[PDB]
Order: structure tokens, then C-alpha cells, then sequence
DNA sequence: GCTGATGCGTC
DNA sequence: GTCGGAC
DNA sequence: GTCCGACGACGCATCAGC
């Protein structure tokens, strides 16, 4: 209707015509999509957050329901369905470079003031052509992604200098922040299903306009209307779960409903679905609390990425990442040994597995930085040379029935019986079925010497189905770096520090660590640091280091290429720190040429334990001491 | 034709 | 990937 | 328990600059 400035979506009593800020047919304004982003960062509680959006949702649907589907994917900074694979290429650098440019001004000041205020999107809001449109702004960023080639970043800076010059308002503020890839509203995927299914729950689709029922929650009591919405919420995320693409599903929903959604979008090879996820477990006592009484099996945790592999009716063979990145073209090698695996009975599948590197010569697991050096797409089979070894522990589909709703223990037997084990190619995860504390422990030393990260641990009967909607964590994951007093711990020297983002602008967010180097009498950079800390102690380091913090480098301190720090901080706080594994790092200098000539070791999965108040830099972990550990190894 | 910086996926 | 915090 | 924002190392693929 009026001025999208004053849109108010979290709106009591919000009527979806007459609070709307656009009028019937109208392109949706992204103005209003960037106020209801305003309205949903003002608050901390989701279930706010859900309100607020599904209002928006239901002006979309009442009033311009082909902006459905763009309103959905700004709201998500998604770009299309993930096996698509589109990508901005647009990063803190392309962007700040558009930035500079827009406003005329030099790209070190712009720079400067991005770090100091947490937010490249200040920046670009604070710093005639027609009002953008939601449209619009999703079809420029699909513009963007859609340019290759030499010369095509200068293309997608134009694009962009183009959109800030239209920005009104907060406009600015959310375009910046969604091209470089940091929306963080607190509001995300599954938010924003629970407010879809909401919006067209209260607003059904496809009414003459003016649409007779804008709430058909009204009529009901809120117990009743709780419980309804509840329900259609489970219809909506089940089926999404089994076929995460918006492009498939909202034409359907517009057209035919919620409830007949599951009628069209089914779960089908071919198409990726979501991975059931895993719950972190701190010890083997925890594991019997949560399946106190359900029977549970324990199974070595592998150390590679995850691989779904789709077999279709008639011979096709796709497989897909844990995030639904389509890996068929990087695995040449896994599509041809396919006919092995599966006995001849077996027609279409879905299997979940674990993609590890193997050393076919000496028959065993290789580390997963290996993995990763494998070629990414265009691969021909020919050109491999890290061989893969495929753990398979579940089966999601099988001969043209989903396992979704099965119990474990079906899903597992189906799995051993018709599928064909080869050493070294295709095995079944080692796997153990008791409830004896003692036994799991030694099941859980014996995973680490055989070069896993530990245990997953999953019911076979009681809530053992496939069913993500109903809890995506619903696997439980213990490995031993979790134990405490188990796993390598470091004391490091903090050299440095990295300004905070959002919530922690103005403060620190990060910090660059050290251990000492006897032989040279140096101090080198080892890793970054930025998680661990609760948001007391992360306040008190800011506090006590700014007493630190030097305008040059101590010359004894080495970071080579790592990212030079904001803050440079006199060497002189260590910390105890924690991790999963030790890498052989291209970057970063420390223990540099004790185990690799022109490489040295970082940490993987690194994590803040507590400050050691009893230690100076010299008594910290040494370089010779963090090329021991990663020996250790093997 | 090559190198290094950047982006974005993996964990 | 790990972690902490609001709900 | 759920969800989400804070942050980590690392590799290939790509393209700007040379
Ligand atoms: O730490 P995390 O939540 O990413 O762990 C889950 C991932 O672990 C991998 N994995 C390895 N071995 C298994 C088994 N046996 N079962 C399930 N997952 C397993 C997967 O890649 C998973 O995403
Ligand atoms: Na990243």
C-alpha cells in the first residue's frame, strides 16, 4: 500500500493485505524483504523471528505469489538448489573493491572501517533509478553467478555497483552482507520452513484475489491451531528433507497445496536428499544415558567425506556430498566398480558412505588431507591416483522402496545382504552390538588404532528411522578428543588479534597463535583461534590484551603467510589449547622443516581450553614438541 | 602460459 | 569441523 | 534438544595480473 519504509511485519494482529507495503500484483519491494530482515535481527527469540517472516510470506502469497520462490532464496543467501552448484564468486575481496569503487572512495579506508565495525554492510549503507525489487535483486545475483571467463569479475563488480546505487534505507546493508556471504539474521533453513509452511498453512495459495481466508487459523482455539501448524510444519520439512529444492517444490505448493505436497515431491534416486546428522557425546556414560532402554550398535567413525551414491532404475549412478554438491563427475573410479558391490537383484539404491583415501600398496587408510587432493569435477579414471575405499554404513532406498520410516536394524540387514564387500574397495563400517561398558571402550581405543576418529554410536529400534524432519542429530558421535585428558593439548602464545564480527564488533573475534622455536629462538604462528572461549572470557580477553596490543611486529615473531593480524599483541599470554589432529600446513612457519622441508604443522579442529596463568611464552609448547606429536601419528 | 590471490567446498 | 548461548 | 552464529585448516578451481 504506502511507503515500504514503514512496513512493519512484526505487526501484531498483521493482516497480509492491509499491512502489506505493496499493492496486489505489484513486484515485491526488496525493502520489504530488508525491513522484515531488520525486524528479525531486533529480536532473540526464533519463534519471533518465524512470526515476523511468516507475515512477510503471506503478503507474498496474497499478493505476488511468483516472488514466492526469490523472497525464499534471499532469505536463505541460497542461489538455487545445491546439486546446481552456483556460486557468487564473490568474497570479502570482490566485494569491498565494489564498495570502493561505488562510493569513490579508496579501498584501504573502506578496508579499515569494514574490520573496525564488524560488517561490510555498515560500511556500504552509511557510505535516480527505480526502488529494487525482491525479483530483481535475486535475478542481478543470479546474473553474477552466471559470469565466467577472463574479465567477468569486472562484470559482476558492475552488477553490484549498479544494486548499491538503487539501495535505499537498509537496502545496502543486506545486499552487501548476502553477496559476501554473511547474512546471519539468527533465522535460517529451518526457520524459514517453519514459517513457509506456516504462511500457506494461514494463507492458503492459489485464492481469487481478494482471497477469502487470509487466516485460517481464526477459527480455531490456539491449542488446536498449535497442533495444526505443528503438523503441516512436519509435511513441509519431511518432504523438503527428502527433496531439498525449492525450484520443485513451490510450484507444487502453489498449485496443489501442503497436504498433497508428499503426492508430487517424493524421495527418488537422482535426486539428493538430506544426511542424517550426529549428536557430540563426552563420554561413554553419556552414551547410556540418552538409550538408557533402546538397543544401540557402535560403529568406527572413518576419517573421509561423506559420499551418498544414488543408483536410478536403468543403470545411472550420482552421487552427492553431504551438502548436496554433485560429486558424480569426481568419482570415475566408484561409478565403475558399482556392478561390484551390489548383487545383481538389486535395481535402484541408496547407499551412505564414507569415502576414505586408501593406500592399495600397503592395504590401509590414509589421512583425510590426502583425500583432499584429489581433482574436484571433469575427472577421467585414468588420471587417479588417490585411491578410495568406500565405508558404507546405511541404506536409504532399495528397489524402488524409501527406508526413510525403517528402523536401523531393517535398513542394516538390508544393507549386509545385498550388497558385495571387497578389501580395500567396498566395505561394510566395523561395527559392534552390545550394551557392556567395558567392551565399548576397548571398541572405542581399538577405532583410533585403526585410523578412525572414533565412534558413532545409533539405535537399532527405538527412534532408529532414517526420518531427518523429526531429528536431524538423532546418531550420536564420540570421539576421543573429546575425553578429557584425552587427546593432544598445546600451550600457545597469543602473537596477535583479529576484530569480531556482528555481535563482537569493536572487540576481538579471533587470535593468531605461537609456539617457540628453541633452535632459532623464535616465535612461529601455528594456528588461528576463535572458538573455545565462553562470551565472558572472550570479553576478558579483549580486557587484559589490550595492554598488549603493539603498532609493529616483535622482530623474534614469524607468521609468514598466515593472515596478518589486526592487533598485533606482545608476545606474552599462553594458552591451552585443544585439537583433533595435526596438519602438515602450506602456510603456516611453525616446526617448519622438522617433519617437511618447506611445510609446517597447524591444528585441526582447534579450540580454546583455559588460559595457562602459570606459564610464560618460554615454557610454552615448543616446535620440536609439535613435530613429535604430529610423528606420533603414524 | 605461469603464479598467486581469491572463493568455496570438504572436514 | 568445535563451541557457546537463547529458547 | 534445537537452532544458529561465532570461529578453525585445508584443497582444488578459477581468474587477475603478469
Ligand atoms: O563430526 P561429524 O558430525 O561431521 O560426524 C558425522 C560424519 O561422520 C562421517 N562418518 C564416518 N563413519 C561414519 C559412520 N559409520 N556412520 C555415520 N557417519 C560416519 C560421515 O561423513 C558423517 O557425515
Ligand atoms: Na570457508
Amino acid at each position: 500500500s504506502n511507503d515500504p519504509s514503514g512496513y512493519n511485519p512484526a505487526k501484531n494482529n498483521y493482516h497480509p493485505v492491509e499491512d502489506a507495503c505493496w499493492k496486489p500484483g505489484q513486484k515485491v519491494p526488496y525493502l520489504a524483504v530488508a525491513r522484515t530482515f531488520e525486524k528479525i535481527e531486533e529480536v532473540s527469540a526464533r519463534l519471533r523471528m518465524v512470526e515476523t517472516l511468516s507475515n512477510l510470506l503471506r503478503s507474498v502469497v496474497a499478493l505476488s505469489p511468483p516472488d514466492l520462490l526469490p523472497v525464499l532464496y534471499l532469505s536463505l543467501n541460497h542461489l538455487g538448489p545445491p546439486q546446481q552448484g552456483l556460486e557468487l564468486g564473490v568474497g570479502d575481496g570482490v566485494l569491498l573493491k565494489a564498495v570502493a569503487q561505488a562510493t569513490g572512495r579508496q579501498l584501504e579506508s573502506v578496508r579499515a572501517e569494514a574490520a573496525e565495525k564488524g560488517d561490510v554492510g555498515l560500511v556500504a549503507e552509511n557510505s535516480p533509478p527505480p526502488p529494487l525489487t525482491a525479483s530483481g535483486v535475486f535475478s542481478k545475483f543470479r546474473d553474477i553467478a552466471r559470469l565466467t571467463g577472463s574479465a567477468s569479475t569486472a562484470k559482476k563488480i558492475d552488477i553490484i555497483k549498479g544494486l548499491f546505487v538503487a539501495c535505499r534505507h537498509s537496502e545496502a546493508r543486506f545486499i552487501a552482507r548476502s553477496l559476501s556471504g554473511r547474512l546471519r539474521l539468527g533465522l535460517a533453513e529451518q526457520s524459514v520452513l517453519a514459517a513457509l509452511s506456516q504462511a500457506v498453512s494461514l494463507t492458503p495459495p492459489g485464492q481469487e484475489f481478494p482471497p477469502a481466508m487470509v487466516d485460517a487459523g481464526k477459527g480455531k482455539t490456539a491449542e488446536a491451531r498449535k497442533t495444526w501448524l505443528e503438523e503441516q510444519g512436519m509435511i513441509l520439512k519431511q518432504t523438503f528433507c527428502e527433496v531439498p529444492d525449492l525450484d520443485r517444490i513451490i510450484p507444487v505448493l502453489l498449485e496443489h497445496g501442503l497436504e498433497r505436497l508428499p503426492e508430487h515431491c517424493k524421495l527418488s534416486p537422482g535426486i539428493p536428499l538430506k544426511p542424517m546428522l550426529a549428536h557430540p557425546t563426552r563420554g561413554i556414560s553419556e552414551v547410556l544415558k540418552r538409550f538408557e532402554e533402546a538397543a544401540f550398535t557402535c560403529e568406527y567413525k572413518y576419517d573421509g567425506q561423506r559420499a551418498q551414491i544414488h543408483a536410478l532404475e536403468g543403470g545411472e549412478v550420482k552421487i552427492f556430498s553431504r551438502n548436496q554438491e554433485d560429486n558424480t563427475g569426481k568419482y570415475p573410479d566408484i561409478i565403475s566398480r558399482i556392478p561390484k558391490i551390489k548383487l545383481p537383484s538389486v535395481t535402484s539404491f541408496i547407499l551412505d558412505t564414507e569415502a576414505v583415501a586408501w593406500d592399495r600398496e600397503k592395504k590401509q587408510i590414509q589421512p583425510f588431507q590426502v583425500l583432499t587432493t584429489r581433482k574436484r569435477k571433469e575427472v577421467d579414471a585414468s588420471e587417479i591416483q588417490v585411491q578410495v575405499c568406500l565405508y558404507a554404513f546405511d541404506l536409504i532406498y532399495l528397489n524402488g522402496e524409501s527406508l526413510v520410516r525403517e528402523p536401523l536394524s531393517r535398513r542394516r540387514q538390508l544393507l549386509r545382504e545385498n550388497f558385495v564387500e571387497t578389501e580395500g574397495e567396498f566395505v561394510f563400517a566395523t561395527s559392534l552390538d552390545t550394551k557392556d561398558i567395558e567392551q565399548i571402550a576397548e571398541f572405542l581405543e581399538q577405532s583410533v588404532k585403526d585410523s578412525c576418529e572414533g565412534l558413532m554410536v545409533k539405535t537399532l529400534d527405538v527412534d532408529a528411522t532414517y526420518e531427518i524432519a523429526k531429528r536431524s542429530h538423532n546418531w550420536l558421535k564420540l570421539k576421543k578428543d573429546y575425553l578429557d585428558g584425552v587427546g593432544d593439548t598445546l600451550d600457545l602464545v597469543v602473537i596477535g588479534a583479529y576484530l569480531g564480527r556482528g555481535k563482537w564488533a569493536g572487540r576481538y573475534g579471533g587470535f593468531l597463535l605461537a609456539s617457540y622455536d628453541e633452535d632459532s629462538e623464535e616465535l612461529q604462528a601455528i594456528c588461528k583461534l576463535g572458538t573455545g572461549f565462553s562470551d565472558e572470557e572472550l570479553e576478558e580477553h579483549h580486557q587484559s590484551l589490550k595492554a598488549l596490543v603493539l603498532p609493529s611486529p616483535r622482530p623474534y615473531v614469524r607468521i609468514d603467510g598466515a593472515v596478518i593480524p589486526d592487533h598485533w599483541l606482545d608476545p606474552s599470554a599462553v594458552w591451552e589449547v585443544k585439537c583433533a589432529d595435526l596438519s602438515l600446513s602450506p602456510i603456516y612457519p611453525a616446526a617448519r622443516g622438522l617433519v617437511d622441508s618447506d611445510k609446517g604443522i597447524s591444528l585441526r579442529f582447534p579450540r580454546f581450553i583455559r588460559v595457562r596463568e602459570d606459564k610464560q611464552p618460554e615454557q610454552a609448547t615448543t616446535s620440536a614438541q609439535v613435530a613429535c606429536l604430529y610423528r606420533k601419528q603414524s
